[PDB]
């Protein structure tokens, strides 16, 4: 089976194809984790997954989405997440973390909470800050701080800290969150970015915040772990293959910036798209930027079955395929696929204590 | 559903009918559980279990099974636990412990590493005890050392201390492992206790080292908490019928002596035996312990599924069905059951930050 075979990059390999993606979990305070999040990494961990992205983690306090969302943007924070990164190596997995910064969709309630913009009247809520002071709008009204460049440094660097915060933590694997409309999707969309500066206009002026980043991040992450980030590639906004082949050309100097790995997802920058949610809709997409972009990627939002997985990597539209809200239902989803796809010793996907028993 | 309606006990309100029986996981070492178990049971226990009995547990250092086994036996290592119980709380369900002593079938290797009794030569086995001098056989050669009467006042004194623990620990449900062939099943059947004083040969004499065994323990464990016991019924030797009777006799003297709950099982006591393994096959005899003795009653073996869990408590059978290895290859069963049997909000039987998403 395809799933189950080990993957490479770097110094880094993976037992299987398996990646569990970054998955908020909402329940950290002040941005400390606790043992919401040890036991449910450590538990997806010894589930089976070859890899395991730890949630969106705020580089800055008014980076978290939430009141909820976990931070490191301290050296007490990122102490904190070394007994996650040690049960996960323990488990056999290999632990990653995505490091992110909300932009002007911060300052949210928790998901069943309400799901939308903290109200001014709340003690929790705070200043978010964005490439331009233009609002996400529906459930996320707040207009954002349009950032002066001494914001970008200041972000940048914070970027920088983090990743030199999760290195020291024990961290094999790296992920920037570009994705989702959050600080970084933004300064790349015209949707949302309408500067007038070096960071907003061309195709060069909106990408130059998410290479800079980049660049700097590389400075300090290990040349011999894999730093990878996602971005998404399309808005399903009615300019799709123009904004495809922009985000293509990005993932080539992304790729020539260092880059390892590229997962790949949709921009979710503005409310008013039609995304066509559908089992492993992403396929083709991810296929056409691993193929143009020449970059190992991953993809998820409908890859978890056992079935559907296997058939992306068979196919060569993934390196690795991420199953997020399957591992949530079943944190030994990996088992699962390995009984399914008929792999042999299919327990000892699991640790002794239950492989031993699950065997028979 | 049957399955998922609330039950009481005592003090003690489980939040539906599922509960997760004790499991040895051999991790432990001298006694002393460590972060495989912190994280094996608070999962679980998030699966949404209503209650959760922590595995055998040994009274003392030559009551475990194996050098992997569990132990209660002195204050520290009842404050391991206070983690767990912490835990398990923590999830909404509630926190058993199972205490044991393994009897003739001690020292043991773990059964992923030979399932056998341990060598003479190896310097990690230790003598064990038992009624008489007589081996289970098969596997288990090694002959025990028969008790004294010291030996049967001192082991009455450990399961007392470790009750004693497990109460100041924080469970809320005890369950005396007087089954499956450990050293109260070995008291009660013929097969392996000889002995010609006061502990043997009469039922009156052979049920004598459980029933004081009970009250004992009754003397320290709170009158408000459930106080429980696994007991195996019959050993399906060929002497099931007179076996049986015999042992829904003892249940009444149980219940009598303050048994507020039989876990009704097989015991395993010799390796002659032809049990009919089956889904839910202890089904009738569960249904009639609990019918003739009068005792709420749980089982085991065979009811992993969600239909038959739910048939088993439609019918009266049993009053909680206990989910063992399915649990193992799914901490969140209890969630899949609820999807199954059609439960209204089936993804809230798990804590919030995997509900919201699995409701959709
Ligand atoms: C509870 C939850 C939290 C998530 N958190 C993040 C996150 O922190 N960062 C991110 O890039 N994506 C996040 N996602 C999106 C997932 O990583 C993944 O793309 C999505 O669940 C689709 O994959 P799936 O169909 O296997 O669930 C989250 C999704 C869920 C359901
Ligand atoms: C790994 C494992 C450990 C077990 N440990 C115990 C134990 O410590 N005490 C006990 O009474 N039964 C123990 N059992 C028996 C189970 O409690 C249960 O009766 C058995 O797994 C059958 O239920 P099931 O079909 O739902 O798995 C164990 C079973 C397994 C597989
Ligand atoms: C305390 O155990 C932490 C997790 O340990 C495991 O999952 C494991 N075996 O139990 C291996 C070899 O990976
Ligand atoms: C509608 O938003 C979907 C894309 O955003 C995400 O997946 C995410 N973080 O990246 C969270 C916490 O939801
Ligand atoms: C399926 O694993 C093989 C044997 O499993 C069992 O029957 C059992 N518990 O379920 C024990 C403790 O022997
Ligand atoms: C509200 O979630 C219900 C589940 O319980 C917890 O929250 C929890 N552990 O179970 C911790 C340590 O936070
Ligand atoms: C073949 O024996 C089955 C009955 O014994 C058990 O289930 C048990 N403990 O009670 C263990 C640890 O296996
Ligand atoms: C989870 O079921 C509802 C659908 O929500 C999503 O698709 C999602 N992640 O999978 C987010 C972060 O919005």
């Amino acid at each position: 089976s395809a799933l189950f075979e080990p993957y490479t990059l770097k110094d880094v390999t993976l037992r299987n194809r398996i990646a569990i993606p970054p998955m908020c979990q909402f329940m950290a305070e002040d941005g400390l984790i606790n043992d919401w999040h040890q036991v449910h990494y450590a538990s997806m961990a010894r589930g089976g997954a070859g890899l395991l992205v730890v949630e969106a983690t705020a580089v800055a306090p008014e980076g978290r989405i939430t009141p909820g969302c976990a931070g490191i943007w301290s050296d007490a924070h990122a102490q904190a997440f070394v007994p996650v990164v040690q049960a996960i190596k323990a488990a056999g997995s290999v632990p990653g973390i995505q490091i992110a910064h909300a932009g002007r969709k911060a300052s949210a309630n928790r998901p069943w909470e309400g799901d939308d913009h903290i109200g001014a009247d709340d003690a929790r809520g705070w200043e978010t800050i964005a490439p331009s002071a233009i609002a996400f709008g529906a459930h996320l009204p707040n207009v954002p701080r349009a950032m002066t460049l001494d914001d970008i440094a200041r972000v940048k660097q914070d970027f920088v800290d983090a990743a030199r915060r999760a290195r020291d933590a024990g961290f094999e694997w790296i992920e920037l969150h570009f994705a989702h409309g959050y600080l970084g999707q933004s300064f790349f969309s015209e949707h949302s970015n309408k500067r007038t500066d070096a960071y907003g206009g061309s195709f060069d002026n909106r990408s130059r915040f998410l290479l800079e980043t980049l660049a700097a991040v590389r400075e300090v992450w290990p040349e011999n772990l894999p730093l990878t980030a996602r971005f998404g590639v399309l808005e399903y906004d009615g300019r799709d293959e123009q904004t495809l082949e922009e985000s293509i050309e990005l993932a080539r100097r992304f790729k020539a910036g260092g880059l390892d790995l590229l997962s790949v997802s949709v921009g979710f920058t503005i409310p008013e798209t039609n995304i066509p949610w559908g089992p492993a809709f992403m396929g083709p997409i991810a296929e056409r930027v691993r193929r143009e972009a020449k970059l190992p990627v991953t993809s998820a939002w409908g890859f978890g079955t056992p079935q559907l997985a296997e058939a992306a990597l068979q196919a060569n539209q993934l390196d690795l395929v991420s199953v997020g809200r399957a591992h949530l239902a079943d944190p030994h989803w990996a088992y699962f696929a390995a009984k399914e796809l008929g792999v042999e010793k299919a327990s000892w996907t699991l640790p002794a204590p239950y492989a031993h028993w699950l065997e028979r």
